RNA sequence: UGUGACC
């Protein structure tokens, strides 16, 4: 509830010269109030008259009321930025170091100097790319210099050392003055000339790592990198998280967690000691002395000091650092660059073709059905993303231009030009437009925006491998529902003196010139075995002009901008663009470590306890028949990096007997950890989402950071957030979204009003509020229904239906048809219509909700009439489970020490229900959970007809549709979509075993009646209040369910009308994937 | 229509 608050202070600190509080209510008479005090009150500013007499007057209105916004009404020019920047401005300004950077225009030179004429420019390299001004993150920092100005103890401490840190920027900054940006939150050239290139950026990455300093250690390491990334923007990061790759090897383990049979962690009391060869700590000096060379002194003290006793409790030091190098900003190369750092394979392209086999061949021995309808399977998948030209196009009576595919596979169609058959070069002739791929840390990427008969001829082969992923355990990222947690445990549990864990990032072998071959030519060489393996005309089309594509890019040709030119260029290597990136990369890199340990056996003997692949990494764990000593790994590691180097692959490769580190995760002393370096003020590209949208993530954002062990400061996220979230009205008048509005879960909800607890509507007047913001949701875009009516549409929506039903469907149908509009929403003078409205809306939507037939329900109504039926009552858990996730804030670390974790993913889109399953045996088909939903509640004689015109065979579809499967799918079904809808597998909760014997304990429900559903949605209900309460409380309590026999039919009705709810917040969940 | 693949 202090957002409304912590919002007044904010606006009366920005605006010095008035705010008009806006309120509503459920309750006829006392909205009459809200609105008589509203008019009342803009009158009194309409005349400079206090405003205290109606804040006495209608004081029932304050009290009783919902706050709905905060009208702010300043008339300043806006400049204030400028003029309160001041007083932090009198430390020296920092002076760029044009040295430190291998590329030139790496180095913070002034614009001009990279960029002497307008049309030389480009903030192509330093684009903050996000929709917040960098006037903005300097106002937000003040704001909350001056409320922390007077704080005591410790809190002081925490200003001061920001306080500091924010000089230095201020200073800076007042050095060229602040850059001003333009409508589209872009920073131009006639602003950015006179200033450094990278002054905007880098104050960004500055801002956001300051306010997210709290410790002596953490004001260190920020001043730091502030400093440093002023003149180094290349290496920073890497030099930085660089020695983390070692320091996971140096901790002893006592006590871990490992994974057992019924794969879930179950902790181990063993201890496992770090054997390390010397040659290690010269590598490990080597990178000290280097991050030292650079300019860095505190952060390699840190480390050293660290190094003496290395103990895993005095180990959240090196982790923060690893975490804090990659707030440093991300590294935007050039294009050119970027794509310029590009006969003993034989074993390894046969296992690359053995994996393709394998995958593949039931479903080509089997004639599967997907592999046969494999291009309506492509079409039906086929995203709204670039094709790469620009082609211009006809829709009914207008000629737009656009480069969506589902654009361009449409106007193809209705030209007898739509022709898969026909895989187009992609050479010398018909160069591949670029596209990047920019990280913090790394060097930019290039990727290959491929034609879209590529994805089609691609789409249902990869699916299938993705599928004998799904069950391999090797393909850590693909096996089952799979989290982190499991592939954790599966290294812990092998662990111990006589065995020794093989790390390895590879992430430079994928790019390299030499694997091109080897890979396109193993998959190719399978795809002939397979294709040997039938005489299906469907299959083996589908499965040749897969063999096509991995031919056309053997030789491929790359479109280059090099200025305002777009040179053609060679190239080489395997850049990533494809549908089967992700698999095939995966396959590769196994194939290659297989290959790796295969050789190294010659000279040492030992057992594979465990082979991984998982992303850019790709790891074992080796069992020796003697204990291992530093001698053992010395010779083990060499050899490995050694039979790397004759396969010419740039690869680092580690050998300790303790952790691991790779890019998604690592292991440092038995525990685990994730890098907590997602960006806050900078992104990598532009979306064409909202502000709210960026809100949302932002705060999001916040969440995962600060679960990872990085936390920014809340204080400040929310007022970017209020800063974000406004709505100008005039160029006076702005409107500022209260918490109620934000925080309630609706179409327009942004974040929640407590970190980790998701509430639901439990008052009137916010279940009143919740109806009214559906009520508008969803927008109307002339542009969209013009083409949504074209003929090219209707046609290709229709050739789509006729292709894939075989009877009559119209769920079905008429899911096709919106499934194709939505995709319309790439184009963007759509998106922008949309918006256009949707702000308009929002805009009235702030002050008058009232006329609005609720007759729709959703999971907050559902809980908001089970929530009178319980009785709490204190209750107990001790804690019983030892830390494994170290930067957990306490209060979410608390209830997994007395409740315990899971190693899985809910299953909440009803793939494992029967009938779905059903489908997919006899259909390309994909139904959403929200379908199943529907056609899972149908009339029996309905379920029929849907399975039948779908291609499902009468002896079966009659089978099912009355056995007892069918119930049993019923309960499953919606037991799968409430989970969705609850979001039990984000941020906090993914995190919680919801199916903890000490948590059921403190669940006492009482079955009056046996109806699953009812009994179902009790209990997740009363676990998720009992957690909440623990997750804000630090204690636990105990519900008691009375529940009525005659309220629980009314309620199950209920349960089969829900809707679901679209919102930033729920999108900036499905961001997180 | 300052936009730029897979997922
Ligand atoms: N290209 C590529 N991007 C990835 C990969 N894995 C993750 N990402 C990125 O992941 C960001 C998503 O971060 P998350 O995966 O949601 O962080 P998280 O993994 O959900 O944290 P949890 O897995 O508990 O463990 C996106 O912006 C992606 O670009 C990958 O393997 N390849």
């Amino acid at each position: 509830g202090k957002y409304n608050l912590i919002l007044s202070e904010y606006l009366s600190f920005i605006y010095n010269s008035v705010q008009i509080p806006i309120y509503y209510s459920s309750n006829s008479e006392l909205e009459n109030r809200c609105i008589e005090f509203h008019s009342k009150c803009l009158e009194n500013s309409k005349n400079g008259l206090s405003l205290r007499k109606l804040f006495v007057e209608y004081n029932d209105v304050i009290e009783n009321a919902t706050l709905l916004s905060i009208l702010s009404y300043s008339y300043d020019k806006y400049n204030a930025v400028e003029r309160k920047l001041v007083k932090y401005a009198k430390g020296k300004p920092l002076e760029a170091d044009l040295t430190v950077n291998e590329l030139d225009y790496e180095n913070n030179k002034m614009t001009s100097e990279l960029f002497p004429t307008a049309e030389e420019y480009t903030d192509s390299l330093m684009d903050p790319a996000i929709l917040t001004s960098l006037s903005s993150n300097l106002n937000a920092v003040m704001f909350w210099l001056e409320k922390h100005e007077n704080d005591v103890a410790e809190k002081l401490k925490v200003y001061k050392r920001r306080l500091d840190l924010f000089t230095i920027v201020a200073s800076t900054i007042n050095k060229y003055g602040v850059p001003r940006h333009n409508a589209k939150y872009r920073y131009e050239y006639d602003v950015m000339k006179d200033k450094p290139y990278y002054l905007v950026t880098w104050a960004n990455s500055s801002i956001e790592m300051l306010m997210s300093v709290f410790s002596h250690d953490d004001y260190l390491i920020a001043k730091e990198l502030i400093v440093l990334s002023y003149s180094n923007r290349s290496t920073l990061a890497k030099l930085v998280s660089s020695p983390m790759s070692i320091l996971v090897a140096l901790v002893d383990i006592n006590g871990t967690f490992i994974t057992n049979e019924e794969l879930e962690l179950e902790f181990s009391n063993k201890y496992v000691r770090a054997i390390v060869p010397d040659q290690t700590f010269d590598e490990l000096n080597q990178m000290l002395d280097n991050m030292r060379k650079a300019g860095l002194v505190d952060i390699p003290k840190m480390i050293q000091d660290w190094l003496v006793d290395r103990s895993i409790e005095k180990f959240p030091l090196m982790a923060k650092i690893y975490s804090w190098s990659f707030h440093v900003g991300f590294r935007k190369q050039k294009m050119l660059d970027a794509a310029l750092d590009q006969e003993m394979y034989r074993e390894y392209t046969m296992l690359i073709r053995d994996e393709v086999v394998k995958m593949l061949e039931e479903p080509v021995k089997h004639d599967d059905h997907l592999l046969r309808d494999s291009e309506l399977a492509g079409l039906l998948s086929m995203s709204s993303a670039s094709n790469g030209e620009s082609r211009q196009l006809k829709f009914g009576r207008k000629t737009i231009f656009s480069t969506k595919k589902n654009m361009h596979v449409m106007d193809d169609m209705a030209n007898e030009r739509y022709t898969p058959g026909i895989i187009p070069p992609v050479n010398v002739d018909k160069p591949i437009p670029l596209g990047r791929r920019d990280v913090p840390g790394r060097r930019t990427r290039i990727i290959f925006i491929l034609p879209y008969e590529y994805f089609i001829a691609q789409h249902a082969v990869v699916e299938k491998m993705l599928i004998y992923a799904k069950h391999t355990r090797e393909y850590a990222e693909f096996y089952s529902q799979s989290n982190q947690l499991l592939s954790y445990g599966d290294v812990t549990r092998f662990l111990s003196n006589n065995t020794m864990v093989l790390y390895t990032d590879v992430s430079q072998w994928d790019s390299s010139q030499h694997n091109t071959q080897p890979f396109r030519k193993g998959i190719i060489m399978g795809l002939d075995i397979l294709a040997n393996m039938t005489n299906d005309a469907k299959v083996l089309q589908t499965l040749n002009l897969y063999k096509q594509t991995q031919i056309n890019l053997m030789d491929s040709y790359v479109q280059i901008p090099d200025g305002n030119v777009i040179k053609k260029i060679q190239y080489g290597a395997v850049a990533s663009g494809e549908k089967q990136t992700k698999a095939a990369n995966s396959i590769a890199n196994l194939a290659l470590i297989k290959t790796v340990l295969s050789r190294i056996s010659n000279k040492h003997s030992f057992a594979t306890k465990i082979i991984r692949v998982d992303g850019d990494d790709n790891y074992a764990v080796l069992q020796f028949n003697t204990e291992v000593t530093k001698q053992m790994i010395q010779d083990v590691s060499n050899d490995v990096r050694e039979t790397y180097a004759r396969m010419n692959a740039k690869v680092k490769a580690l050998v300790s007997t303790v952790g691991i580190e790779i890019a998604k995760r690592y292991i440092a002393g038995g525990k685990i950890f994730f890098r907590a370096g997602i960006n806050l003020l900078n992104n990598e590209k532009r979306g064409q989402s909202t502000q709210w949208d960026q809100a949302a993530i932002l705060y999001s954002n916040y969440i995962v950071n600060r679960l990872r062990g990085f936390e920014t400061d809340r204080e400040f996220i929310l007022t970017k957030i209020m800063q974000m979230t406004s709505v100008a009205i005039t160029g006076s008048l702005r409107l500022f979204p209260s918490e109620r509005v934000l925080t309630t879960n609706s179409t327009f909800k942004v974040f929640d009003s407590e970190d980790f607890i998701i509430e639901y509507g439990t008052t009137v007047d916010e279940v009143y509020i919740q109806r009214a913001f559906m009520s508008l949701s969803s927008q109307k875009s002339g542009i969209a229904d013009e083409i949504a009516a074209s003929s090219t549409f209707k046609n290709y929506v229709t050739r789509l239906s006729e292709q894939l039903l075989f009877s009559k469907n119209n769920i079905v149908s008429r899911g096709i048809a919106l499934t194709e509009k939505a995709k319309l929403n790439s184009y963007a003078p759509i998106s922008l219509e949309k918006r256009r409205a949707q702000i308009s809306a929002l805009l009235t939507m702030l002050q008058k909700p009232v006329t609005f037939k609720s007759s729709k329900i959703t999971i907050n109504d559902i809980l908001r009439d089970i929530k009178p039926f319980f009785t709490v009552s204190d209750a107990h858990l001790p804690i019983q489970y030892q830390k494994f996730m170290p930067t957990l804030p306490d209060n979410v670390q608390y209830i997994i020490q007395c409740i315990g974790s899971r190693t899985y993913q809910i299953e909440d889109d009803g793939s494992k229900s029967a009938i779905s399953r059903l489908i997919s045996k006899y259909s390309v088909y994909k139904p959403s959970i929200e379908e199943l939903y529907k056609v899972i509640s149908l009339h029996e004689n309905e379920i029929q007809l849907y399975l039948i015109s779908l291609g499902i065979p009468k002896i079966d579809a009659d089978t099912y549709v009355g056995s007892k499967i069918y119930s049993r799918d019923k309960y499953r079904i919606l037991e799968s979509y409430v989970y969705n809808l609850l979001s039990i597998n984000y941020g906090c909760y993914q995190l919680f075993d919801f199916n903890s014997p000490d948590l059921e304990k403190l669940i006492r429900i009482p079955f009056k009646g046996k109806i699953p559903a009812v009994t179902f949605i009790l209990h997740l209900y009363a676990k998720l209040e009992v957690i909440n309460y623990a997750i804000k409380n630090g204690s636990w309590i105990s519900l008691f369910c009375n529940y009525p026999k005659s309220e629980m039919i009314k309620l199950w009705k209920k349960m089969w009308n829900i809707t679901s709810l679209r919102s930033p917040y729920t999108n900036a969940n499905f961001f997180q994937e």
